[PDB]
């Protein structure tokens, strides 16, 4: 993680599937390196239902197109959704929208179904804290492939489950050739409506951040920008990251700032940019513009600055901190003779700077 | 705090202003007293606006009906908000089942951007760790204002000073001297403030305010024959953890009804949105102390450790349940189901068969 | 909260049950009042059983006499103990010198499975922040039962309701009507439950709940002239730091003394298991306030700050030492010994040597 | 830590002592070495003392066998054990039983006495966040062979204790060639019975797990569990380490898992028992007979299996984090229709699956 | 960091300047490698402004001598410094005296004026937690050379700024050669006298520590120790680093130890006194005399030992945990015997080394 030039990321394994494709970024990217996490954006079109599988690192989603349904697995909470001895039971359910950033912790199963097709990208902090394997992602596929029973024998499962070995194998999904994504036929109905799992297990586990009526700044003329953290999700006090979501319109420039306490990864999801950025070093390391469906990868210390083309420029942040900083109003605090002697300008220049 | 009967509650005294009426439940209700909460429902016309004033109480709002916005403003944060507009700190559009957290000393306007009317019911907690002074609200009126009525602060203060204190010229305004609207007036042009549409760090500022409770796609329970539960503590919103009140949304569904069960770490404030629905509870010696009907419109506080049992209507059954800790918890009798089974046949005198139809 | 005079405190009001006794300390005394805790004793004969109830304090307990088990659940945690048997939560298997903490609206019901008799005095907050409602004991009876006697809770529903609830038959039972054996009655056939012996995820569930701490090869302290002290607080048993109530168990050999010495951050609720031995202690005017003997089987409770003398006698002196907090600390005079000497010449006008001879 | 296949391990460095052995397990292996930690076994059959010393990395210790007397010492905190001017005055000391955990924090001085010959096992989290020393495992001992005073030259010395250069060379313990233990000839008494340190000095230090009248789970045909951690030992919430045995009897089977937020760490104290795990590949990585006396490494979010023989599986899990997670009823969550499509499984199979 | 011998340190990259001279510590030695850390010392003669930048590390400065005035400027909060629209405004301003010590976190922006030539010692905990860069020390300058700026494009940055493509490029400093620190010609005036800020923002930030009047420990024959940690600075709770300032007199000896907690990284600022040191091994590492202006690293759980010359030995011990902590009064606390047989005393060789 020394870098002489960043450079913009896109998928570099992409996976086909029966109900999507799976757009992988590379993670030996000395940028991603560096980074220390992993990204992967994945599409499910309709019907579409995403294998529940667990990673290795705690993951944010962020839902960039359309509305859903994400289903998530806490151990030792009781299931409480029923019907009817029962016809169903399971986990509570959560039906997401276009824009929810979603939180997945590790060796917890998440799994989703496209209720447009749906399209949402996702992080893996490699480098958390409760990795302790590797520095790499590892899906532990529960169905499919290959899955994690596979190395589980029929001969010792099928007394685990208490059930047939027949049956055993059926879940070693063995011939199955249709990777983390599956079309649902005959559709896929989950019992949807229309005690100390009172706090523990019911968490809150995804926030619509798109909201522009949630937005936390705002110019009319013109931006907006919403942070996502723990002091909005309770959860995310526990995964060491928190998501911004910067919207600017015609020429928009963000105030320049570099992150005090996180890197952070810039994916377009619309609108276009020029983005530079500069290192310790003042030499420019960056600049360029971004357009809808590229990564910038922007990190710590380093020094930002943006702004749209005249079609925008609508984006997400993800940061490696629970409550992510970025320092921007950093000059207009020091006292004017220090800004002065520090560059050789008179007060007028000093306050001319101070003052726009 | 040994009371020996509970009674649906309403609000004993109202007030319209000029945009709205208040709705107040006593203070020194019994109830309330040993309760050691305030409430009030409040309504707005479209258009009105609730006055500034911040509140000696955690002030924990529901939006029943309704939408618009509510202004809560953090001072020491910047305010985040040339033709012609201004600035001030970010404003908060709630909606419908909304849940809205304003603390003590802190300060809200409300203002209702289209629609309906508002109506929202307050739960204010007078005796939290922050509420300091005594047990009472105190409203501490920033604007406006038979008998008794109030005045807003800056009356309190000489001109001279004042204009002094603002550098603004000396010529009364501000005490709201003629004033009669009420805290809720009305904005009859409408009122503009700089919201998105368009069209064509901060760490303890950011904090999120409110969290929308009444949408069924949120609930947490589903079903305990037959309705739905959605469930607020500071594992969805953080701020309670410094409020030290919970929130339940519970719809019921014709017919149902809800395990019995007592609060552990809790009073619950409950009150009837609307259903129609049944409530029984008991306390130490045995006897009942709750056997009558909740209608639309009625409070009843259900206190700590009591057991309680409900049951809806063909109407339904539709209340809304506001507790007093960060992390309000009942128990689920059924949840009994941990004592053995011998431990159920000896205690009531029944054989084993008769336990497991209990457990 | 200014009392005059401190004595030796005992079970004002007594009640045997069917399988033993309670033998209930004053509530309203004054003490116990600005004490702010509530206590009992009670006795339970072999087979005896203690009735599920769960109370507004937290019960720390303190086993005696006897062994036997103690179910507590923990309402929400999965139940984690075909043939014959059932399932119920993890049950609980005290000793002699046990501590046992029992929240609030917490669950425990207590049986003596063999040997003597067991006898555990009780201990009950019922002013902590947990403590919701007024400052009594409230006995929530899950089960059964001249004046006025308690009744368990779900004799305040009705049946049908309560049938309805549970969709047993409406043919009263659990209402606990005719019952009158108490709240410990007898299982004369003996009880078993899931226990192990044979022979040939969870996180605040799988805590602890009791610690042994009348145990010799525990003691911390050995000796202050000459017994031993064992201390329980949060830094050993995790529940105490939500409880706040520490413990401490100290047996002095005969002829010893412990320092003199005044709790900070404590009322101390002591009690005699056993031995015989004097207690002096003072307050702010300069006067004692207790100088007398106390005796196997008597309460006394020492105040804060208040500092205190202890002697043993020959039979020696046992007592055992409730605390306040989480981790409820005393001052240890000698530990003086930290002021200058001229501090310590000056203030009582000694020569240095006089001065040093204390330090 | 990117393993192929799994080992059962056994040590690899023995080394014998007056009154006893230390069998040091080596933790080059990879598998250790992605565990991040070391493991120790060692023997004081009795008079034996084994020597003060203090090691890298926290530690958690085990009493496989037997009772006896153990002792630590905590700085700043006075010595509350005294007799008669004085006769001798120390810590408190712990009379350890067959099946307690010690736990034991870096920089700190534990020792013991053989009070049948004492079998326990130890574990070192060389990964753990306050050995900021390297990634292995230092005892610096305090006496014997050198100690950690053998660099302190005498001249210096002397006077640093303020005392003769002759009695300082004694305290070099040079010629000394009995090791980590001794024998105590002329046997061993210490001063047994039969104020801020009421807190942080008096904080417990070990937990008999053993005790199957304290199982946390339990079936009668049969097995039991019982798990040690920051809720029942408040030192354990900053070790970040915890603790399980898992005693299993004919034919038992543990319901599968794989640990959410540690590594596990099986050694076998008796009963003997095939074990089968599997990596996210689905590839088998492991399968065998585990017997007394055996270590296996399981680690995290991989997926284990084991059922006893008939003669039992008695053995004790040591995991990385002061409350390490499984999840098992991991299943029993998902909607069926997920199961169903998930695997091709008509209902009454989805519906087996989860109800057995 | 396994190491065979200690060295004592002195800066390895001086780079001079126009109001000081930087005498920078380069970190590739495996002591400060093992350490994870840097230290720059570093002077400014009077008149002297060092440019503000900000460091990967979060750092601590210890004032060496004399006093002046220093500068920090932290994000989202308010310049609560003002006169008269205005005349000037700026954040606060801190006066520090010859002996304060500096706690200054990442990506936070620092700077300091000479108001005798000013000198002070900085560390830089280069593997600290929020240095999500890599492991070395990263300034990214302000202003003055490029500093942070030069990287960004005259072009995009004056309207970033909002004012002439003239004026910017005077503050790029690219024809600046003063480095870090400059002469104030014309001096340099800055606001001295003579809401949620009051919390977050307003918390002390550094700590006269020299100040024999505030000593921890203190015998008149002779010593004195003071220990600056988060139980005195509450910022440091946070930075994960705390201070020690040993001043010993006429042969005084520090009462032997280890740290137990962190390293401890040893500055002479004068007196001068042999170190004795002995790794895990048990041989000596280190054996020298320390002079005033001069460093060694000692670490963690490694055992030392000093005693000063006949001038004295004044030094500050800087460490890596907010609260680090040392084990001296170690075997005052075994019990005797085993003293005794650990190393083959009799009774009045136990008692003589423990009652001396």
């Amino acid at each position: 993680c020394r870098i002489e030039r960043l450079n913009a990321l896109e998928p570099t394994r992409t996976v086909r599937s029966e109900a999507g494709v799976t757009d992988y970024f590379d993670e030996d990217n000395e940028q991603f390196r560096c980074a220390g996490v992993s990204t992967i954006r994945r599409v499910i079109e309709p019907r579409g239902l995403l294998l529940p599988s667990m990673s290795n690192a705690p993951r944010l989603v962020y839902i960039v197109q359309g509305r859903g349904i994400v289903g998530l697995v806490m151990p030792g909470c009781p299931e409480t959704f029923q019907s009817f001895w029962s016809r169903d039971e399971h986990q509570k359910v959560y039906q997401f929208q276009e824009g929810d950033v979603l939180a997945v912790p590790n060796g917890f199963a998440y799994w989703c179904y496209n209720n447009n097709p749906v399209v949402a990208i996702t992080v893996l902090d490699t480098s958390n804290d409760a990795n302790q394997l590797d520095r790499s992602h590892r899906q532990f596929l529960l169905a499919g492939r290959e899955n994690i029973l596979r190395g589980f024998s029929t001969e010792l499962l099928a007394a685990a489950f208490g059930v047939n070995m027949e049956l055993a194998r059926k879940l070693q999904c063995r011939d199955d050739t249709r990777g983390e994504i599956v079309r649902a036929e005959n559709g896929l109905q989950v019992l949807r409506p229309s005690g100390f799992e009172e706090t523990y297990c019911s968490m809150k586990i995804k926030q619509n951040i798109g909201d522009p009526r949630r937005a936390d700044v705002f110019n009319p003329r013109g931006g907006r920008i919403t942070t996502l953290n723990s002091e909005k999700l309770p959860i995310l006090r526990f995964i060491q990251m928190s998501a911004e979501r910067v919207v600017l319109y015609r020429n928009a420039m963000v105030s320049p700032h570099w992150n005090i306490n996180a890197h952070s990864i810039m994916y377009c999801t619309g609108g276009r940019g020029r983005v530079e950025v500069a290192d310790d070093r003042g030499e420019t390391v960056f600049d360029g513009e971004l357009r809808q469906g590229q990564l910038l990868i922007v990190p710590q210390n380093f020094a930002m600055l943006e702004r749209a083309g005249s079609a925008g420029f609508q984006l997400v942040s993800i940061k490696t901190s629970d409550r992510a900083m970025v320092s921007t109003s950093a000059l207009r605090g020091m006292p004017v003779e220090v800004l002065m002697n520090s560059y050789r300008l008179s007060r007028d220049e000093a306050r001319r700077v101070k003052l726009t």
